[PDB]
């Protein structure tokens, strides 16, 4: 229960890519500790923040970001050499800002979104092998008064996958009735994909919640993506429908038939999930 | 015509009935089914209640996105909502208006381009029955909505339109100046890109937009994926006028293969230039 | 540069359809200067435009345009006999209005937009052959006021190459910091892609640009596309980010592979590009 506050600090995280089984890999905040998807980034706009990050790999690796201000010393491609060699260290910075009036009386957007980082030189300069293996993350940017949510759930189309698991192995996701649930649904790989929700809806702006009674904004529960594609949005579980095992799933139809499903586990207040029996 | 505030109660009966050639369809009432299935359309605040029959010997279900259901009416076996062959079931939905919650966000109305398919028939995420026909549209209309002439139905399932033959249409008539409403619903392994000659909307919520402050962008082309859909209103021939105006989707070899129709726009004399 | 003004001139242009070398086929508003993408065609609401069109070629062709007001004689199809015979000439009329109140009420959008126009009978009748071979090039319509750019480039994904060209082959595009520059960016053909800048950002709306304060639309870098879809947008050069050659290319993991990459070069003051060697 909250908003977010204006930013501007100066931020630092340590990050580390480092290789997990089954020739995977993952990006971490502490060695050993990588995931798939990475570590949640939260900023708030004007933040700026130094990434310290360090390549336990055999094999070189970047780290390039959507959305937020970089320079080109920081875009982690072979191009401008700003990937980082085996076993090597570097400090990329993401920079964020507000929106604001321009000098030519145009507005300019602020940094605020659901946006995403992933490798871009394993396998190939784009990166094809990295992101197959698990090298992708959320960055959320927040503007100031944007509503914070009782938990974030990132759900990763990578190919035929859901966060690179085994076919029908969810992720599942519990909440209570009432909970203010935010998703970061984020797309990899080669394939288009539509996201969707049984039991809930939101609209297709920004933010995922309408702005007031005058957003014109379409509500939806189903969401074409494709690679690289990151949007957002805050739930409210149980909303007009109640309790339940949830499901969501990608609605290519072979792509839910092979797997791409998982659970958003909706409990009343005394933790009953009605008619759940998996 | 407009919409007006909606909080009734409504009923209708339906049922899932296998059609000519392995297809299934859902009608209001037997022997009646069609691909789509029949148009539902409600108020903001109105309450469906369907009182469903699945005629055929497999199970059946009927899943509807945007709209309030309880889980008991989500429609799939993992719920046990389907139904079993000969029987029938009530599934509920119910919807809401916009408003302010207590915590002091906006919360959407139900409104908007909806629809209802199987989730049982074949697989466990219907991919049979979606295939088979078993799928229909669903407007909910907010108060003050504008009323259409008419309401035509186009879904894109697989490299079908309506479960048609390639090459066979659907064709849909109006005349110049009627107010004709598009449900585009898209279904099965692919995507597409939905294009109109002679006529544009706008990508939000009614294909309208709201006045002069409304940033959505205006387009005649748009791409879409199974499960997506959307909706619009168009003035037939505004600033075009009377022809026959070519839909399609606009993936090359899918309207190369078929996914077209005619949009026969006449003139008041009832005839079509160039037709 | 400014803004552009209210329209209402009638405008005319001579256009013609050429062969190109390698089967290729190209629109020009000059006879033997026909490229691939065609000419860029600007327009402000209100604005007419009579196309004299000359098919100097052996197979008859056709101009189609979406988003502008034609008559069904304008439509560019073989359906209603409005394509052009081989040698053959037509006058295509385009007419586009501004946004108004109906007497019904309701709301009219304006022509407005980032449209484009292309072939629609060579090899089928819907265009696949005279697509396939060029025949695409970008419309631009103004509203009253919109903020003009110091330069516009046209990016067309056609099926698996960008404008036509050898794979890896850019196009490369050159800014300085600073500029305002114009993305007009079409797909044609069989495939979806997913467009995505490097450096840059937009707002996903009409202009590309939020209205001010209170518009919701999602800001993103990254947006899927099929055949036939059509947006734009405009861009400060380096803004937040600093010189630098910024990538653009297909996201989609093998395109992108397969070279459908090119540089948006934005130069320092001096001309140069930092951290890149040409
Ligand atoms: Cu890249
Ligand atoms: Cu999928
Ligand atoms: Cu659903
Ligand atoms: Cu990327
Ligand atoms: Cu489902
Ligand atoms: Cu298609
Ligand atoms: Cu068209
Ligand atoms: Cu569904
Ligand atoms: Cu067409
Ligand atoms: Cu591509
Ligand atoms: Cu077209």
């Amino acid at each position: 229960a909250g908003a977010a506050p204006a930013g501007g600090e100066v931020r630092r995280v340590t990050m580390y890519a480092e290789r997990l089984a089954g020739g995977q890999m993952g990006y971490g905040l502490e060695k050993g500790k990588a995931s798939i998807p990475g570590p949640l980034i939260e900023l708030n706009e004007g933040d700026t923040l130094h990434v310290e990050f360090e390549n336990t790999m055999d094999v070189p690796v970047s780290l390039h970001v959507h959305g937020l201000d970089y320079e080109i010393s920081s875009d982690g491609t072979k191009q401008n050499k700003s990937h980082v060699e085996p076993g090597g260290t570097r400090t990329y910075t993401w920079r964020t800002h507000e929106p604001g009036r321009r000098a030519d009386g145009t507005w300019r957007a602020g940094s605020a979104g659901y946006w995403h980082y992933h490798d871009h030189v394993v396998g190939t300069e784009h990166g094809t092998g990295g992101i197959r293996n698990g090298l992708y993350g959320p960055v959320i940017v927040r503007r100031k008064g944007d509503v914070l949510p009782d938990a974030t759930h990132t759900i990763v189309f990578n190919d035929g996958t859901i966060n690179n698991r085994p076919a029908h192995t969810g992720p599942n996701f519990e909440a209570t009735v009432g909970d203010r649930v935010e998703i970061v649904m984020i797309t990899h790989g080669e394939y288009y994909h539509t996201f969707h929700m049984h039991g809930h809806h939101w609209a297709d702006n920004r933010t995922g919640m309408l702005t007031g009674p005058d957003d014109p904004s379409q509500v939806i529960d189903n969401k074409i993506c494709g690679p690289a594609d990151s949007f957002g949005f805050q739930i409210i579980a149980g909303e007009g429908v109640g309790a339940g095992a949830w499901m969501y799933h990608c609605h290519v139809q072979s792509h839910s038939d092979m797997g791409m499903v998982g659970l958003f586990l909706v409990k009343k207040p005394d933790g009953t999930i009605p008619g759940y029996d998996p």
